[PDB]
């Protein structure tokens, strides 16, 4: 049932710890390792950085020749001494706010323009940044690849070396997302235009859709710009679906050229998207990688947490983050593949203490495997640091394996861990309720993000309401997610893209949040899966478009439902819930016949439906909420208890977060007190009075 | 020295809590009263909003014929039976989470398009954003005054009345801040031109500032999206000086109305700016205030404290805002209009040993009074919540007037208050260190701010480097003010504008975080500063040009200084400190005449100098650093110990935040935990003293001589 790690043929925790060999003085890499193992860590884990290695063109040190710190192969040998596995990143990319984000100075110096990234007039866009497609820059890295591949193939556990795992490069496209900004090299144009000839077909089809005038596929230009025009959307939208075949092109390149040196390891890959502490955005990251996910079932995706602190402010990120990870990758554990262990920027402080709770409330969230980053600071060597001499503060180990406040922290969490991984991680919680995952909406990080300064997307120029990222971050994100968690309902997340109709039926409701626009094949879905028996919620809109804002009112038709949209007072009642605050002034006031009215507007116009079609049942509400009042809490409530959803357990203080993890013989309780007041509370199923300090946990163990 | 508030010829500390009569069950008003006072309090608070009290036009309620909660007449009887004073606020705009901000929508229904708030376009920007100076919007203000005033003069203090300050309006700007977009009313535009009309008096004068070629002010027109040129730039920037301008005339004319009904009390106004629990935009709103505070010496401006959560997060916002409207409003006490006691937003907890701590360090940070916002939970009647029934959480009292957890918090502190008031109020800190406060640069809530829709401000397309917002928030607010307080080195900051040379000769150092535009009178000022015997430490740019981006060499010229911009690394070395990351790749390279080089590029290249002038000392940088690394704090550590400096306190935990208040009788420490750790350490004055300290936590150790 559940997704874990394993080892000796046994439910394995994996706990990686991340210590930059290049980083830290040579004589103490042994004390890092040994500190490292004694935490009760597996394995270790490192960037093998391009520049560090590849010193001038085809001048290649692995064996401290010239550089006591270049001594990557020594490095490997102490890991197999003191009994760690190894996870190595080679690149070429590795970020970690090394200069050139890895990539050698020569090459960068040495790359003809074509190499790079091009904004829309052929200026290169940053003197780091290449084109990932670019020959010259394929070569190169392939040449890096013949000279460092060879060492890792030899280093693989099979060969009784320490190597279990590597990450293909870092982020793919991350910098598309911290600038907003599209490569319009022409050799990254040319093949937008081969996606696009080959999904049309012919530029009549292509017409008909973007409602465009093109007399051939000659005319069409990459979108730029601001969104003025339904057109613009659909190109902007395709320029999306391209980004995302390019990076499985890209990372497809440098799998095959890894394989060819017999390495049969697994391959990882890392998703950022954490900003100021909470990962709303972080979804909108996992959407770049869809295609990478469909084609490549051996690829592991890892998260990237950053809480920085850990209160009511962010308890809900990280399980939403998992949830949603889970549903894009059901073949896989969820694991932390970069889980914050001290901090990247000094003035952003990272307590123990908080940290500690993270850590806990991370396996109350499902997580299988973390990689603590960074459990060792480093110290830049020779200039190389982005932003500072120091990499890392307030880790686990300081540069100079000084144990630190986290380390005492690390060890505890990890004893608990070692106690119980054989029956913690073959537990799950018992979801009824499920949540859609519309990825379209997500196909925004060029036109719509909390990175992009100047929006290009506007959708009331468009002759729509509903913004896309605005429903995904504080309708779902920082609404129903964060509401449901609050409430101590579980839920799981549903990828709706290709969704067996058969795995829908085991939940009790399904919940969609919708925008105007929704592709035929997902209208389809959600009708089949009422008209056969399943509890749909669904709002703020019903649909009446498609992905390209051309008409397609399947689910409406199928559903009986009129409505006419109109302006109101943004508060409503709902369920007898009154003074209930909506996003939108304009409502969908929908025709009762054959319906339940529910929801009414200031005027007691009907903007909410209860309806039966076929064997199933449809809750249809006209109007947005998120979760900024207790009316929202109390209307999430509500809505659940309408297919009778009980949580796990009745406990005193609503205020106490719990999760319930489950197998046949096995049940853990999870308290968290995301607040800073000491509570005390008392439990029973749906002598048992806990006290609990702020920002802190307890775990129970019940036998079954 | 302190300015503090005075009773009978004694500082008095103002304590006040807000208690909205209108959400509160009138049979329970006592009780709140009552439960009030005991915590020490001697003051209660509330709005008395216009929607509420006419309740159909020319329909009017104060005496509860309609409603119980109306009772305003009994309310104020209440508070004078229970031996509190009362503050007053009765619009027209209160906020208050109250629907339509305040405004009767009887009103908002009735007004033409004409007095809204309107886009470039012409298209209402919100339907309860109205135009301040609108003539409809001011004669049906004027109406609700008409019957308002009368019941709020007849119970002034000097009648015997509990009434003893009053607000005017409600933060004046914010409802247009956070729509994120500005006015372009009819209105606005015609006194605009007549702004300008009298600024420059022809259209050549205008033209040669600008360099324009307008053939008359007939052709001139507001100025409206992107800036592209420097003449944008001016235009906009004019266009501030004018809504500065507009503000004030709307001030004036509702302080004009009240002073008719024989309103003598004490007068205020209140600051927004607090967005997701910290301030940094706080100096913007409060810059828009400048030519109300100085025109009105007898409207007393107050604080909007939010801070949500206390932590090293957010730990500098309170005091530099405290600092800065000390600089803007130098002889009336720091005190809080609204100091955040419960939350507004149910999903943003606020926890009462949080803001038992922010109390503690508010005492630490130099406030003189403050209004606990809410004191007491309300249900809304009738529909009026904006965003739901209830009104505020985790409050002091629950709406039936049950005391919460956060009740027992402000008993605490108040009773500190009021054992200590006497000594602490006439308590200064020790500041050797002065900061310069140069309001241009925050004048730009039309172009670049948090919360703007459109960034109309990009100073790259005027061939300039250092933005005026990315200064005054990263280089100054978290970096400079944050970096100085985690440091525990006192600071003061000092309005430039109009500035006494003989206010800045009592500091040690004076910091100056410079753009490349500083107008010629700033340049003469600080000219003569370091002639005089001033030790001037300035930083990222000596600048060049004056406000309307025209040539100005002033400064440079008067300290001898040559420099080339040139592009190198981030990182610059600065007094031995490797690898200091630096924001800009553009730094000032400066000639070694007669100065020595403390600062280098990684070619080497000289990016600071120091060097003697007249009797003075002048440190330039030619590089920018807020507070995002460790060598960020070690340089401001290096920079401060060049005047010898020190802090008061050996402290043994560099992360422990500590202030020493004193005067003749008595010091005052406090240590302030902004980390979610329990710290031992020890400390003694600059045998050691050892403290233990709860995580988010404080201790004040008082000492007698």
């Amino acid at each position: 049932s559940e997704k874990y790690f394993v080892k000796n043929g046994q439910p394995h925790f994996l706990i990686s710890g991340e210590v930059h060999y290049f980083r830290i003085n040579p004589k103490l890499w042994r004390n890092h390792l040994q500190l490292l193992k004694q935490t009760g860590a597996d394995t270790v884990s490192t960037y093998i950085p391009w520049d560090w290695h590849e010193i001038e063109e085809d001048d290649f040190d692995f064996e401290g020749k010239t550089h006591p710190a270049r001594n990557l192969i020594r490095f490997i040998k102490l890991c197999k001494e003191e009994n760690l596995d190894l996870i190595v990143k080679p690149g070429p990319y590795i970020l970690a706010e090394y200069e050139n984000q890895g990539l050698p100075s020569w090459l960068l110096k040495k790359l003809s323009k074509n190499a790079f990234a091009l904004d829309e007039n052929g200026n290169v866009i940053s003197p780091d940044l290449v084109s990932y497609l670019s020959d010259e820059f394929l070569e190169y890295t392939f040449k890096w690849y013949d000279k460092v591949m060879p060492i890792i193939s030899k280093h693989q556990k099979e060969h009784y070396g320490p190597i279990t795992m590597m990450q293909l490069c870092n982020e793919i496209g991350v910098f598309q997302w911290l600038s907003g900004k599209s490569d319009y090299n022409p050799k990254v144009i040319n093949l937008y235009k081969e996606f696009i000839i080959q999904r049309y077909k012919t530029i009549e089809k292509l017409n008909s859709v973007y409602s465009t005038n093109y007399n051939s596929f000659d005319d069409l230009k990459a979108p730029s710009g601001k969104i003025k025009l339904r057109s613009d959307y659909c190109a902007y939208f395709d320029f999306h679906l391209f980004f995302r075949e390019y990076y499985n092109k890209y990372i497809s390149i440098l799998k095959n050229k890894i394989r060819s040196f017999g390495i049969n390891i697994k391959l990882t890959h890392n998703i950022p998207g954490w900003i100021y502490g909470n990962a709303s955005e972080l979804p909108m990251l996992i959407s770049t990688y869809s295609e990478i996910m469909k084609n490549h079932p051996d690829i592991i995706f890892g998260l990237d947490h950053i809480p920085e602190f850990v209160s009511f402010r962010n308890a809900h990120s990280d399980l939403a983050c998992n949830k949603i990870l889970e549903a894009m990758q059901p073949e896989a554990p969820v694991w932390a593949a970069e889980f914050q262990a001290g901090t990247r920027e000094h003035h952003v402080k990272a307590y123990a203490k908080d940290l500690e709770t993270f850590y806990i409330a991370s396996l109350a969230h499902g997580i299988k495997g973390f990689n603590y980053y960074m459990f060792s600071q480093g110290i830049n060597p020779e200039g190389k640091g982005f932003y500072g001499k120091t990499f890392y503060f307030q880790t686990a180990l300081d540069a100079a394996s000084n144990k630190l406040a986290l380390y005492d922290s690390i060890k505890k969490v990890n004893r608990f861990i070692r106690k119980e991984q054989k029956d913690l991680l073959r537990t799950n919680v018992n979801s009824e309720i499920c949540v859609g995952f519309y990825k379209p909406y997500f196909f925004t990080e060029l036109i719509s993000s909390q990175l992009l300064k100047e929006k290009k997307l506007n959708v009331e120029e468009l002759g729509l309401y509903i913004d896309p990222r605005f429903l995904r971050e504080e309708i779902l994100f920082n609404g129903l997610l964060r509401g449901l968690q609050t409430l101590n309902y579980n839920y799981d997340v549903v990828d709706l893209e290709n969704c067996d109709l058969k795995s829908l039926t085991a939940y009790k409701q399904l919940w969609i949040t919708s925008a105007e626009f929704m592709d035929a094949e997902t209208q389809n879905l959600l009708s089949e899966f009422v008209l056969n028996g399943g509890n749909l919620i669904l709002y703020p809109a019903v649909p009446t478009l498609d992905n390209y804002l051309n008409r397609c009112e399947i689910l409406k038709n199928n559903f009986g439902i009129e409505f006419i949209t109109k302006d109101s007072s943004h508060k409503v009642s709902a369920f007898g819930i009154e003074d209930v605050f909506t996003a939108f002034s304009k409502k969908q006031i929908y025709n009762d016949t054959n319906s339940k009215p529910i929801a009414f507007t200031q005027e007691n116009e009907i903007c909410g439906i209860r309806k039966k079609i076929g064997k199933g049942e449809l809750t249809i509400l006209g109007f947005a909420f998120g979760y900024t009042s207790d009316e929202h809490l109390e209307l999430i409530d509500k809505l659940v208890k309408l297919n009778k959803i009980k949580r796990e357990l009745f406990v005193s203080d609503k205020d106490i977060q719990f999760v319930v993890r489950e197998n046949n013989k096995s049940r853990y309780i999870f308290f968290l007190n995301y607040h800073n007041e000491r509570k005390t509370f008392n439990y029973r199923k749906s002598s048992e009075e806990i006290s609990i300090a702020p920002f802190s946990y307890k775990v129970i163990k019940e036998n079954k």
